[PDB]
């Protein structure tokens, strides 16, 4: 039916406000819920694992551990949102471990998607069996859908954004808060002159510039990766070429299974041996020892054409935007981003003056007690019971039923004289906060600044230089 | 293993690896088969201990199963939610448990081959019998120890406040040897019990002697019929026989054979198909036609015919013969006592569970006098402040600070630290005069409380009666006919 595709396209396709698919929001939020916070312990996988099938995803679907690994693996996340231990796989063929001898927690990036997730700022609904809440959305303090890219296949419709670099999309963001009236097409011109373009986690090299503005403009495009090779004088001492970097999504095992077999089909003359000489601290280094009646320009053209070590990334800005598959264009990616910004943060202050209402009102009350407090005792001593108390208390104090319980609820402990002055001073306090919160809710200049602070901030500390390098040539 | 005459290097190693296997394999046995105890395994101590943590309770809504295996998996059992499930569900079948631990809802399969559903599309939640097995489990009852990854603590037994291992038996295999205990009544367990309990001083011999006559044999929930007595008492006796049951086969006519209960662990689907295989091969000539005509709210009811020629029961024999009409229970009773495996016979089986029992009782007893003790303390310093409470009052409103107050109390009052913070966490609310008398009045009942604890801890025989008072309210909730006839 129709609702059948409306839900193939949710399991297929990321939503435009935090680039989230519903299984990895699943499995980020019940670690969030279970307390595995970047400065706390490493937990088991199987204890996140079980946390998202109980609550959230109640299938033995491997899929569950799969989203875990893949979001700790940096060679896949331009930005990881899970902190793993042990074996995570790797670039190549070598598959993860076990759900039970992997630890995993959440990185400082990850506690940013779910900043203030307690407060209101999004929209909840039952889970599977209607015992708990979960979240069709997160707050998403960081442009995720666009920092980490999203792939995924709906009816032939496949979602294919890239990887970018948080301080450019930054920049962007902050443009569009300050000219938040601009037009499409003059904002469509502003951030694509802040996003210079797709930064892979694996580096490399982008070359061209059509590609790019393609996707940008037209929600489409095909972007040009290269891998970087470095010409050595080997032991021979002859020429070898090293490749450091290979393009995004490249698997390093099937690229040197390609190069002996393009070998032995003759394809691949002037090789003398492959060797993998990669390490955690050399990074990724595959050596070509090309024969010596060879020229390494020749080589190395050889593999762009027969090799993956030039590859094109099929770029295609596929988002869910109110439940509807939609292309876009860079400006409409950022402004749908930036208008969630600031539902959150009006949701936010909406949330947090009520709670400070709520508070000051039984401050009120505890103040009025204070102010006649031998009142209050005598006539707790002499109640039969709480319940006259609470009468006797609503009738002499003028309060309500939540006041006077409050009151009841007050310890010993609290009557010592700094005691009774910091309720005193609270209130003081409480009635300040009320007043900043009720003025950002007047202001939508102070709203916009609110979030340009905070995402500032968020760049700030976790913000990182380019790794992949712009080729006009 | 081997022998020895060798002298090389080659041998060194042999007799390592045959070390290794010895205790590697002394330990893997310990989780094949149940313990004496509980009669558990591992897997459903752990299903069990995670529902009753997350509050699955019999007064509470049945939950997702799905639920049930995730808590398990998360915290016990790391390995996968397929094993889990299995366990889940083997213990909400009322047809594979004489006394079932989970109260299914759902599809749970059925005694023939019709599949149990998906862990999402089931709820479960524990039975009042399962909530007797966990009971007091927060009284140090028993020892608890560190779980896979050391983040929490789990359970090496369970309390059992009732005799499980014998009540729902078990089926498994360790190495090469595997356990065999079928299922009895509850009712008649506790009057073997019962008797242990009162005669703690008799001899094997005796004790043997006095079970065998309480506990008539083996009460499967499949009801049926056992043929014979000897099967019976070998098992009793030497830990191990041969029980031979029936099916209740009760023949009707036009208008113009129905087999209403099978032998235990007798699949439905099976059964009925081995009749028609065979039938057509002629080997079991004399029958018209087989029908299924079972239903919930009538039972099982296989209706077979004969021939014209052959209106004789002796078609009846022939099932007998070549069918599962007639088969026999096959009784091990071999169990985990203090780690190592061992078959047992009725008289030992009851006493290891006695003296479990009797373990639990002065473990809850010495946990509850410590508690009292911590709580009477408290109680006393509360009850000094009200007999000062003016005094105690201005005291707290005249301190600058808690801190000063809290020496202060201590002074006025002659308390320690933790009795002068009792008197700051009280709240207004506990000022008012029936409240105040409360304080007073719990003194009393806790003081009167620690001296009968005291007792308990002082008197074997207040011990023995605990056991016995609270397993006889037990029998006398749960407590159901027997369902299988002996001869
Ligand atoms: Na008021
Ligand atoms: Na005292």
């Amino acid at each position: 039916i129709d609702y059948a595709m409306s839900v193939i396209v949710g399991r297929a396709l990321p939503e435009v406000r935090d680039g989230l698919k519903p299984v990895h929001r699943r499995v980020l939020y019940a670690m969030f819920d279970s307390g595995f916070r970047p400065d706390r312990s490493h937990a088991k996988s199987a204890r996140s694992v079980a946390e998202t099938m109980g609550n959230y995803h109640p299938h033995g679907d491997a899929s569950i551990y799969d989203s875990l690994v893949r979001m700790a693996q940096p060679w896949s996340l331009r930005y990881p949102l899970v902190d793993g231990q042990g074996n995570f796989g790797s670039p190549g063929n070598d598959p993860p471990a076990a759900m039970r001898y992997t630890e995993a927690r959440l990185t400082p990036l990850a506690m940013e998607m779910l900043r203030e997730i307690d407060e209101e700022t999004v929209d909840f609904i039952p889970n599977y069996d209607g015992r708990v809440q979960e979240p069709t959305v997160l707050p998403s303090r960081f442009p995720n859908l666009l920092a980490n890219g999203s792939g995924g296949i709906a009816v032939g419709m496949a979602t294919n954004i890239p990887p970018h670099n948080l301080r450019e999309l930054a920049d962007a963001v902050f443009w569009a808060l300050e000219n938040h009236d601009a037009d499409e097409e003059e904002t469509l011109a502003a951030v694509m002159g802040r996003v210079k373009g797709p930064d892979f986690p694996t580096a490399g090299l982008i070359v061209g510039s059509q590609g790019t503005a393609d996707a940008y403009k037209t929600g489409r495009g095909s972007i040009r990766m290269r891998g970087v090779v470095e010409v050595e004088e080997d032991s021979r001492g002859r020429t070898s070429l090293v490749i450091t970097e290979l393009p995004y999504q490249v698997n390093h095992d099937n690229f040197i299974t390609s190069i002996a077999e393009q070998v032995r089909d003759g394809k691949l003359a002037g090789i003398s041996n492959i060797e993998d000489q990669s390490s955690d601290r050399v990074g990724l280094r595959i050596v070509i020892e090309i024969k010596r009646d060879a020229v390494a320009k020749v080589v190395i053209n050889n593999l762009y054409k027969h090799t993956q070590l030039q590859t094109s990334f099929g770029a295609n800005m596929l988002a869910i935007v109110d439940g509807v598959p939609r292309t876009l264009r860079l400006d409409q990616l950022i402004r749908y981003y930036v208008d969630h910004q600031l539902d959150v943060i009006v949701r936010r202050t909406t949330y947090r003056l009520r709670k400070a209402n709520e508070r000051a009102h039984i401050l009120r009350g505890l103040v009025k007690a204070l102010d006649a407090l031998d009142e209050v005792i005598a006539l707790i001593r002499a109640s039969e019971t709480v319940d006259i108390a609470r009468a006797g208390l609503i009738e002499l104090l003028d309060i309500d039923e939540i006041q006077a319980q409050a009151i009841l609820d007050m310890q010993l402990r609290r009557l010592a004289a700094l005691e009774r002055q910091r309720i005193i001073d609270d209130l003081a306090k409480i009635e300040a906060e009320i007043a900043d919160l009720e003025d950002i809710l007047a202001k939508p200049e102070r709203q916009r600044g609110i979030v340009r602070d905070e995402l500032a901030e968020i760049v700030d500390r976790h913000g990182d230089d380019r790794r992949t390098r712009i080729i006009a040539a």
